[PDB]
């Protein structure tokens, strides 16, 4: 299949589009909200400002896709293959992406507000900037992953793995660490008031650079935290 | 009895002058060691400058004498009667000042080098700028007494009580704070580097303002410390 055939199925009113071979494909501006796309083979593809709302892509390939400024608000990517895809500024606002993959994926600027990473796999991406702001990432794979000044105020970050993350100035407000891994994550300036980091993995540098103001401890780390300042039990 | 005589007999090397009233004896510059003065009256007494290493003085009534610069090296004071007295500049290295009564007492600038304050009195005492490196003060009154920047660089403060002391930029480095009372205290530049706090009982804000590397603690501790910086647990 080609562009000017969906283009006019779509406009027709035909939604289901499973399985359809689109690799390579030049869907540039394509506006496609509600489409039923989920197997469907989107090797570097070009969907660069594709308005993709509420569309079912679960178990798409997505790798190395141009998603640059989609709208994908609402839409279903569990398991999709997103491995290299540029989603620089894209709107995730609401997304499905659980267990999906978005290992060395260019997510600078994107919003993912109230998205589902549930068991994502972003090691290594690069969400400088991003937003997050209530976002589920409970057990998220973010080993390496740059989230220089991101937005994750409020995220369920339980048991997600940050090892090392940048968070140089990342925004981590309320956010849920209990039982997260930051172990080599960078902290300078970031900011954890009110966050939960009961049982948490952390380095003690952390302890001198995070802004705590709130933050929940364990005993443990309270004793962690006094040392880390330098007394001595 | 009076000056002249005594001057006189001392000179001889009589050495016993027990219970001798010498109450506001004129008897500054005079030199007397190796005196014996135990129960002797010298309230509001003239001692400027006098020389009384090793004296035994103990229960000796010193209410109110003036004692600026005198020599008490090595001199038993033991319960000696001390409200009052002007004490400033005195040295009193290595003297006995066990169960003394020091309440009140000008002690400006003095030096108490590893001087036995064992359960003194010194609630309300002018200690501001003297020097007690080596001292001991396990069970010492310090209620209200002035210490800013006085010495007591490995003092025991063993059981002490600091209840509304200004320590304002005291020294504390090593010292023992075992059980001592700091409710009140001031601490602002304060140094308890490597001083021993366990079971002290502490107000949150010397956890903020004293220098505490390398000080000791508790567990409970621990934790006070990190609520005191704004943890939530």
């Amino acid at each position: 299949m080609n562009v000017g055939e969906i283009l006019r199925h779509y406009a027709a009113g035909k939604r289901n589009f499973q399985h359809i071979n689109l690799q390579e494909i030049e869907l540039t501006n394509a506006s496609l909200t509600g489409a039923d796309l989920s197997y469907a083979n989107l090797h570097h593809a070009n969907l660069s400002r594709a308005n993709l709302r509420s569309a079912d892509l679960r178990n798409a390939n997505l790798s190395h896709a141009n998603l640059s400024g989609a709208n994908l608000e609402e839409a279903n990517l569990e398991a999709a293959n997103l491995r290299g895809a540029d989603l620089h500024e894209a709107n995730l606002s609401g997304a499905d992406l659980q267990e999906a993959n978005l290992t060395q994926a260019n997510l600078k600027d994107a919003n993912l507000s109230d998205a589902n990473l549930e068991q994502a796999d972003l090691a290594g991406a690069d969400l400088q900037g991003a937003v997050l702001d209530g976002a589920n990432l409970h057990g998220a794979d973010l080993n390496g992953a740059d989230l220089k000044q991101a937005d994750l105020s409020g995220a369920d970050l339980g048991g997600a793995n940050l090892n090392n993350a940048n968070l140089s100035e990342a925004m981590l407000t309320r956010a849920n660490l209990e039982q997260a891994d930051l172990s080599g994550a960078r902290t300078t300036g970031a900011r954890l008031d009110d966050a939960d980091l009961r049982g948490a993995t952390v380095d003690p540098v952390l302890w001198r650079t995070a802004s705590l103001v709130g933050a929940r401890v364990d005993v443990d780390q309270a004793v962690a935290f006094a040392a880390a300042h330098g007394l001595c039990l």
